């Protein structure tokens, strides 16, 4: 066929061995999610989207599945991204310092997945998923994503660290999920200080990007929130990770 209902890629091949298999690995690794039923789990994350409409998915279709996938994360230790996940990855891959959203069992499940159902047949649609812009937002992959993020800021404490990419035009980007749902979820009651580490992509000398208008909004946001912010250029992101793998080696 030469035309798909949607305009965005299809379910990711194989989704349902990939959520299981998944889900194995990560029960095998994290002994306090020792028990958790893979099975159930599957069978949560498909009630929450087979045979509805890919256009009509609420936060309420993905509770069994939320509820399963409870999880304690230590809340004074949680890294926010936006649109740099590669390095923020790598990063709490060294010592386990921080912990992102795919570092916890849902986040992990659904990482880099695309996957969508049908109205009134209950089949995977690996041919097209709605795209969030041009299609709808209340698609299942979007979803999800907004009702993860929003439980993952609601957990945090104290200090929380947040990496953004100061490669692109908008640092800080309002309509991201860090910008749209995160920021706007994490509780001032329980939150100290939001710290922002601005990655530069610009190889060798650069400017203050915590000078950057965007940073000075998202500042402001956050004061107003009765959070205090604070900010820290990351200026060769590549003598970063390897100050974090080898610390007080010399030159860090
Ligand atoms: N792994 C993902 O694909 C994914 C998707 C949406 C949101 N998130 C969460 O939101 C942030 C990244 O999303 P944005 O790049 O849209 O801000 C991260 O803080 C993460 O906690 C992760």
């Amino acid at each position: 066929r030469w035309r798909q209902t949607w305009s965005g890629p299809g379910t990711t091949k194989r989704f349902p061995e990939t959520v299981l298999a998944r889900c194995v690995k990560y029960t095998e690794i994290h002994p306090e999610m020792r028990h958790v039923d893979c099975q159930s789990v599957w069978d949560a994350f498909k009630g929450a989207f087979i045979s509805k409409h890919p256009c009509d998915i609420t936060e309420e279709d993905y509770q069994p599945l939320m509820k399963l996938g409870t999880q304690t994360v230590p809340c004074n230790k949680i890294l926010l991204w936006s649109r740099i996940k590669d390095l923020a990855h790598q990063f709490t891959q060294v010592q386990r310092d921080m912990f992102t959203l795919e570092d916890t069992l849902l986040g992990y499940l659904a990482d880099d997945l695309t996957w969508c159902g049908e109205f009134d047949t209950s089949k995977i649609n690996y041919q097209s998923c709605p795209d969030w812009r041009k299609d709808c937002s209340n698609n299942p992959v979007s979803v999800f994503w907004k009702t993860v993020s929003r439980r993952f800021a609601e957990a945090a404490c104290d200090v929380v660290h947040v990496m953004l990419d100061g490669s692109r035009s908008k640092i800080f980007d309002k309509d991201s999920t860090f910008g749209s749902v995160e920021v706007h979820n994490l509780q001032p009651e329980k939150v100290q200080t939001l710290e922002a580490w601005v990655i530069h992509g610009g190889r060798e000398d650069s400017r203050d990007l915590c000078q950057d208008p965007t940073i000075k909004e998202l500042e402001s946001i956050i004061s107003k929130r009765n959070i205090q912010f604070s900010c820290k250029n990351i200026y060769r992101p590549d003598k970063f990770l390897q100050c974090v793998k080898n610390p007080e080696d010399s030159s860090c």
